[PDB]
């Protein structure tokens, strides 16, 4: 083949690595294998990959308004001064308690509010959007979220309340730091660390109660 749909081969894409971050490349080849297509992708920075649809993204951010809770998508992350870029799943669209941002549920558990200019949209996702989530645990709850929707348990914390949150196991003292729409910024108090958490992670202690 050198179409499928919109995909044709010499523009450039998105593609994900063996490290879950995407990086942008050149897709080269497009291949019928199976009951589906793969996708060849030559990378910036000299290497190749053979992607399933799931697996790349197109070089431009969706339009909002065609994008929606469960939508499958790709984000830029801020490691410090670092930028990745890594898959995730759209969990709330812009509106005013979240100050017109988008909240993204990255594929690895993480959660951050992002703009219509952080978003690449993935190019052939899975119907029902988080099967191709490789981490059960996220697999299960994504699914849970998306179809629940719009019932959202979340607890409701001040700045300054004082709660457990709980981390490899462990339930540590901590205290909440900052509020920001759907996202809390807990400061883990033994070990310093700052975090945030979905404020109906059931790593917080009041939604682990209110849950059982
Ligand atoms: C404050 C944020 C830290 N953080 C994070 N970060 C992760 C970082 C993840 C990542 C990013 C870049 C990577 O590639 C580097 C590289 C790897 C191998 C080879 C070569 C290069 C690899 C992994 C991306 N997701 C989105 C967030 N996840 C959670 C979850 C609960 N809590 C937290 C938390 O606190």
């Amino acid at each position: 083949l050198s179409k499928d749909g919109d995909l044709i081969v010499s523009m450039r894409i998105l593609g994900k690595k063996r490290t879950k971050t995407w990086h942008k490349g050149t897709l080269i080849a497009i291949q019928t294998v199976g009951p589906g297509k793969k996708y060849k992708v030559k990378f910036d920075n000299k290497g190749k990959s053979l992607l399933s649809g799931n697996h790349i993204a197109y070089d431009y951010h969706p339009p909002a308004d065609k994008l929606y809770v469960g939508s499958r998508v790709v984000a830029k992350y801020k490691d410090g001064n670092q930028v990745w870029l890594y898959a995730g799943i759209v969990a709330e669209t812009p509106n005013v308690k979240n100050k017109l941002r988008f909240l993204i549920f990255f594929d690895d558990g993480y959660a951050s509010y992002v703009t219509q200019s952080e978003l690449y949209p993935i190019c052939r996702p899975l119907k029902k959007t988080w099967e191709d989530i490789e981490d059960i645990s996220c697999r299960d709850f994504i699914e849970e979220y998306v179809t629940a929707y719009p019932n959202r348990p979340m607890v409701l914390l001040k700045s300054g309340q004082l709660i457990k949150t709980e981390w490899e196991g462990t339930w540590w003292k901590s205290r909440v730091e900052e509020v920001d729409g759907s996202l809390v910024r807990i400061l883990f108090l033994d070990d310093k660390r700052c975090e945030w958490i979905y404020r109906g992670s059931t790593r917080l202690e009041p939604m682990f109660s209110m849950k059982t």
